C-alpha cells in the first residue's frame, strides 16, 4: 500500500552530466557518444539577450573557446554545431558510461524525471508533467539550465525534456533533444506568456483510482453519467476533454477496482460541482492530475 | 524559482541494491564491503509469522541456504549473522561500487530518500520523513522489504531506513542499519498500532518560508506572538511543540526572508484557527510539515 510522487532512479543520467562554460556563463550539458548537448543560450552575454542572432554570435566562437568539464577532468571539443536551440559539442572521448538512450518528444500530458543539476553535478531528483499549456511546474534555480527530463524503458533512457528558462510566471519552458521548444517559447528575454492551464482529466481520474486501490473510496458516488454529459462538466472547469481512447487507456484501472470509467467520472462531476468539504484524497486536499495512468499502474502494480 | 519533494541523487545505491531469497521468500538487500544486510524476517515462512524465535529459526540454515543475487550474478555466503532484526551475509566478493557510507539513527521529523525495489532491481525514488510515531507513509508494494533510506552529504551516503513491513494502518515500519526498529514495532503478525500522528511543526514553517521565498505570501499577517501563546494554539490541533533550538535552526530562512520566526508562527496560528478559506500554499490546499528545514535551504539556495 502507500502512494507518492516517485521518479525514476537517476543513475544511468547522473553519470551523463557535465558542466558547460562561456565567459560568465556556466550551465550543465548531456554528454552522449562522442557528443555533449546543452541549450545554445550559453553563447550569449548579458549585451545580446533582448534579441541575440545565434548564428552571428556562434560564428564569433570556435571548438577551443568551450570549456567542457566532466568531475575534474577536461574534454577536447573537435566539432560544434546548433540543432534548432542546443550546442552539439563533438568530443575526443565518448562517454563510457553512455547508457542505450533515445531521443523522443514527450506528449502534454505525460510525464517524466528530472535531476536538476548545479555546475554539472546532479543535484535532486523530482517526477514532472508537461502541463498543456506546454510549460513545466518544476523546481529550478539559477544555473539549472542544460538540466534533462528522462523516462527509463527496460535498461534504456529516453531523454524528452532540456530545461532553458524560467517564465515571469514562474513556471518552466524547454526543448526536447532536437532542439525544439515545447510549446511557442523562443530563447530570447522577451515577454512570452503560458496560456490557459487546463487539467489533464485522464490523469486526475488515475488519481482516483489510485485512491480507491489504497483504500480512499468516500468520493465513490451512487450516479453515472455520460461522456458527452461529463464533457459538458469539463470544459467549465477548464479540464482535457475526455476521448475514448483516454476511456480504453484506464481500462486496466477499471478491470482490477471492478468499475466502469464512466462511473468514476460520475464521481468526479460531484467533486468538481460540490467541492471536497474538507475531505482528502490520498492526504490531498485538491484534485491531482501529475499522474498519468501508466505512473498509478507501475506504482500500483 | 519553483518547490517539490526532491530526493537525493539514487545513482550510488542503485549499485548496492542485491536479490535475497529463502524458500518462497526473496527479498532486497543491501552489499557495502564483504557484507549483505537485509531483513531477518526473509527466514520465517507463513506457518511460523505470528510468533518467530529468530535464533532457533536461523540455526535451521547454514551459509548455502541463502541466494544472494547481483544482477544475472551469484555470490557465495561465508558468513552469516544476526544483528537485532537485520541479517548480516558476509560474501567472498566486496562491492566495487560501494560509495563512502555511515549508518546513522535519524530523528523524527528527519527526511530521507527511499530507493524502491523489488526483486533487488532499484524500481523507483521518492522523499519520505520519519513520523513522530516512527512510522513513515512510504509507496512499498509486496516484496519492497530491503528498500533502503538515505541521505547524501558531501560524496557520503548515510543510510538511516531498511524497510520490514506495512502496519494495518497501510503505514510503513522498519528499521536503522544496525536492526534496531523505528517505534515499538516488532517484526511479528500481531495487532501493533501506530501512536497519534502529531504534526512537525518546525517542517510546516519551513514549508511556509519556502511558499513566500517563491511568492505565495497571502498568509501573512499583521499580529505576532509568543512561543508560550502559540504552542498552546499547537498542542490543541496535535502539533509538536516549538523549541528554541527549531527557532534558531529557522534563523537562515529568517534571515533570506527578513521575517522573524514568530510573526511567521503568528501566521500559522491564523491558518490552523481560521483554516485556509479554499486559497493554496505551492499549489497545496493544505499545511505541509514532510520538508526540514535544511531541505528548504538547498531547494530554495
Ligand atoms: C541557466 N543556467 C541560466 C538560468 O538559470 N536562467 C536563464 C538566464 C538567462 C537566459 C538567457 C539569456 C540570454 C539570452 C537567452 C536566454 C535564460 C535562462 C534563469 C532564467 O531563466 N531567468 C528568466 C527570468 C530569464 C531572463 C532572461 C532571459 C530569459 C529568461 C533561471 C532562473 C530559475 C530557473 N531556471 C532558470
Ligand atoms: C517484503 N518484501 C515482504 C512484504 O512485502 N510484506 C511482509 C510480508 C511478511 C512479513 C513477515 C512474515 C513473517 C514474520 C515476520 C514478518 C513482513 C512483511 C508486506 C507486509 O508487511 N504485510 C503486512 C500486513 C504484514 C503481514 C504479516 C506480518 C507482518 C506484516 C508488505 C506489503 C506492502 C508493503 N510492504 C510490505
Amino acid at each position: 500500500s502507500g502512494f507518492r510522487k516517485m521518479a525514476f532512479p537517476s543513475g544511468k543520467v547522473e553519470g551523463c552530466m557535465v558542466q558547460v562554460t562561456c565567459g560568465t556563463t556556466t550551465l550543465n550539458g548531456l554528454w552522449l557518444d562522442d557528443v555533449v548537448y546543452c541549450p545554445r543560450h550559453v553563447i550569449c552575454t548579458s549585451e545580446d539577450m533582448l534579441n541575440p542572432n545565434y548564428e552571428d554570435l556562434l560564428i564569433r566562437k570556435s571548438n577551443h573557446n568551450f570549456l567542457v568539464q566532466a568531475g575534474n577532468v577536461q574534454l577536447r571539443v573537435i566539432g560544434h554545431s546548433m540543432q534548432n536551440c542546443v550546442l552539439k559539442l563533438k568530443v575526443d572521448t565518448a562517454n563510457p558510461k553512455t547508457p542505450k538512450y533515445k531521443f523522443v518528444r514527450i506528449q502534454p500530458g505525460q510525464t517524466f524525471s528530472v535531476l536538476a543539476c548545479y555546475n554539472g553535478s546532479p543535484s535532486g531528483v523530482y517526477q514532472c508533467a508537461m502541463r498543456p499549456n506546454f510549460t513545466i511546474k518544476g523546481s529550478f534555480l539559477n544555473g539549472s539550465c542544460g538540466s534533462v527530463g528522462f523516462n527509463i524503458d527496460y535498461d534504456c533512457v529516453s531523454f524528452c525534456y532540456m530545461h532553458h528558462m524560467e517564465l515571469p510566471t514562474g513556471v518552466h519552458a524547454g526543448t526536447d533533444l532536437e532542439g525544439n521548444f515545447y510549446g511557442p517559447f523562443v530563447d530570447r528575454q522577451t515577454a512570452q506568456a503560458a496560456g490557459t492551464d487546463t487539467t489533464i482529466t485522464v490523469n486526475v481520474l488515475a488519481w482516483l483510482y489510485a485512491a480507491v486501490i489504497n483504500g480512499d473510496r468516500w468520493f465513490l458516488n451512487r450516479f453515472t453519467t455520460t461522456l458527452n454529459d461529463f464533457n459538458l462538466v469539463a470544459m467549465k472547469y477548464n479540464y482535457e476533454p475526455l476521448t475514448q481512447d483516454h476511456v480504453d487507456i484506464l481500462g486496466p484501472l477499471s478491470a482490477q477496482t471492478g468499475i466502469a470509467v464512466l462511473d468514476m467520472c460520475a464521481s468526479l462531476k460531484e467533486l468538481l460541482q460540490n467541492g471536497m468539504n474538507g475531505r482528502t484524497i490520498l492526504g490531498s486536499a485538491l484534485l491531482e492530475d501529475e499522474f498519468t495512468p501508466f505512473d498509478v499502474v507501475r506504482q500500483c502494480s
